[PDB]
C-alpha cells in the first residue's frame, strides 16, 4: 500500500519551517526516511546561470561529502504564494547565498523578540527555502511532478495571529521552480498541493522518538512506553544552551519551561586543550612544535565528526562496547580516551543534576532526552535510562530531524486514513 503511494507523481514530506533553517524528512525511493536541511538565506540571483564563479568547476572531485545539490541552488521559483516580484526573479538559496552581498536573512526587531514568518514582508524568506526542499527532494527520487500533502506546524504564538487553515491556503495550488544551475541544472519540478495537516510544533517530537518509517513500514521504536495523556519533559541538549520543555495535555507550559546556558562548548574546548597538552608530551612534537599554537582539530565540529561520533555510535549499537578515541596529529597517535571520558562524564554529571531537578520541577510522566548533547554525553546520560520514565530516543541521532520526522510520520499516518 505505502509501494503503491510512493510509487505515483507524489512526494511524502514532513516540513519543519525554522528561522534558522528550512528542514525536510522524506520518504525516498527505499522508502526510508532522508532528511536535509536548507540554511533560511537567500539572494537575488540573475536570470540564466552566470560563468563568474567563486571556486573551480571541478572542485567537488577533491571533495568528501553528502548533499551535494543543495550547495549550489539557483532557483527560478513560479508561485502565487510569493509576490509578483519575488515571484519574477531567480534566486541562490540557501548555503550559495551566504556567499552574496545582498544576501537576505530572517530578522528579529526591535529588540530580540522573533518575528513573523509568513507576514507579507517575511514571507518569501521562508517560502522560497521551502519549496526549492520540496524540488530537491522531488529531484532526489527523479520525480518532475508531484503532488505534496503539506503537513507542517507552527508554535503557539502564531495562533494568535493566523490559523492553521490560513498558512494552508498560502501554499495551496501550483508552483513551479525550475533550476538554473548545480546538479538538476535544467529540470523544472511541477508542485502541486491540494490538501495539508498542522501539527503541534514541539510536542509533535514524541512520534519520532516513539515510530520510525523503515522501508515503507511504520515501526514500533523501542524505548519509550507511551501511555496516552501522559506529560512530557523534552530537555534539548545543545552546543551552548539546554532548553527544558515540558508539555502537559498536549500545550507547553511557558512558567516551569525554560532554558539554560548548560551547552557542551566550554566541555568540549576542556578537552581539546588537554589534547594538545598531551601530544606536547611526546617527544616527536616537542622535536618540531615547541611553543606553537596549532592543534590537532579545526573546531568543536571537526572534533564531533571526526573523533566522537564513530565511537558513540558504536556505543549505541552495544552497551559492552568500550570506546577508545585516537587522535591523529600529523603521523603521530596518541590515545586520549581518558580525556575525552574525562569531559563526557563532567558534562553527564552535571546534565545530570541539571535533568533530575527539571524532572521533579515538572513531575513530568516522561523524561526525554534529544541534541547533539546526548550524543557527547551519551556514555554517563545512558545511565539515567535506570531511572523508570528516562528516555534516551534509540534514535538520538537523528535529533536534529525530529520536528520534520514527526510531521512525515504524521503525514503518512493521515494519506493511510484516507485508504
Amino acid at each position: 500500500m505505502v509501494e503503491q503511494m510512493l510509487s505515483k507523481n507524489m512526494l511524502l514530506g514532513g516540513f519543519d519551517t525554522g528561522n534558522i533553517k528550512a528542514k525536510i524528512s522524506f520518504l525516498n525511493e527505499k522508502g526510508n526516511i532522508e532528511s536535509f536541511a536548507i540554511p533560511t538565506v537567500i539572494a537575488e540571483a540573475p536570470p540564466a546561470k552566470i560563468d563568474l564563479k567563486s571556486a573551480p568547476s571541478k572542485k567537488n572531485d577533491y571533495v568528501n561529502e553528502k548533499d551535494e545539490d543543495i550547495e549550489l541552488l539557483h532557483v527560478r521559483i513560479i508561485s502565487n504564494s510569493l509576490d509578483g516580484d519575488a515571484r519574477s526573479r531567480a534566486w541562490y538559496v540557501g548555503a550559495y547565498a551566504k556567499d552574496q552581498e545582498d544576501r537576505q536573512e530572517p530578522t528579529v526587531d526591535e529588540m530580540g523578540k522573533t518575528e513573523d514568518k509568513f507576514s507579507q514582508k517575511n514571507k518569501k524568506l521562508h517560502l522560497i527555502p521551502l519549496f526549492t526542499s520540496m524540488a530537491v527532494a522531488a529531484a532526489r527520487i527523479g520525480k518532475e511532478e508531484v503532488s505534496v500533502p503539506f503537513s507542517g506546524g507552527m508554535p503557539i504564538e502564531d495562533y494568535k495571529l493566523r490559523g492553521e487553515e490560513q498558512i494552508l491556503e498560502m501554499l495551496y495550488g501550483e508552483h513551479t521552480v525550475e533550476f538554473l544551475d548545480g546538479t538538476y541544472e535544467g529540470k523544472k519540478i511541477k508542485i502541486t498541493i491540494n490538501d495539508g495537516t498542522m501539527n503541534v510544533e514541539g510536542v509533535s517530537s514524541v512520534l519520532a522518538i516513539l515510530f520510525d518509517i523503515v522501508n515503507g513500514e511504520i515501526v514500533e521504536v523501542e524505548g519509550m512506553d507511551a501511555e496516552i495523556g501522559e506529560s512530557y519533559a523534552i530537555n534539548d541538549l545543545g552546543a551552548g544552551t539546554s532548553d527544558n520543555a515540558f508539555f502537559e495535555d498536549g500545550e507547553l507550559n511557558k512558567k516551569l519551561s525554560t532554558n539554560t546556558d548548560l551547552g557542551t562548548n566550554k566541555y568540549i574546548d576542556e578537552i581539546l586543550k588537554n589534547i594538545k597538552e598531551r601530544f606536547m608530551e611526546n617527544e616527536i612534537l616537542k622535536s618540531f612544535m615547541t611553543d606553537e599554537i596549532e592543534s590537532p582539530f579545526k573546531t568543536r565540529e571537526d572534533f564531533i565528526q571526526r573523533l566522537v561520533m564513530p565511537e558513540v555510535e558504536k556505543m549505541i549499537e552495544d552497551d559492552t562496547y568500550k570506546p577508545t578515541f585516537s587522535v591523529k596529529w600529523g603521523p603521530v597517535k596518541e590515545n586520549v580516551t581518558d580525556i575525552v571520558m574525562d569531559g563526557m562524564l563532567k558534562y553527564a554529571e552535571d546534565q545530570k543534576a541539571s535533568l533530575m531537578k527539571f524532572w521533579f520541577k515538572t513531575n513530568a510522566d516522561k523524561n526525554i532526552v534529544v541534541g547533539g548533547g546526548v550524543l557527547f554525553g551519551y556514555a554517563g546520560l545512558r545511565d539515567l535510562k535506570e531511572q523508570d520514565g528516562f528516555i534516551l530516543p534509540k534514535n538520538i541521532q537523528e535529533s536534529a530531524y525530529f520536528t520534520s520526522r514527526s510531521y512525515l510520520i504524521a503525514n503518512l499516518l493521515e494519506q493511510l486514513n484516507k485508504e
